[PDB]
């Protein structure tokens, strides 16, 4: 989507890990 007003929980391939954002 556009943006994430909900606290919920992301991946991050990134870093390989899944976080709040």
């Amino acid at each position: 989507g556009s943006k994430k007003p909900v606290p919920i929980i992301y991946c991050n391939r990134r870093t390989g890990k899944c976080q709040r954002m």
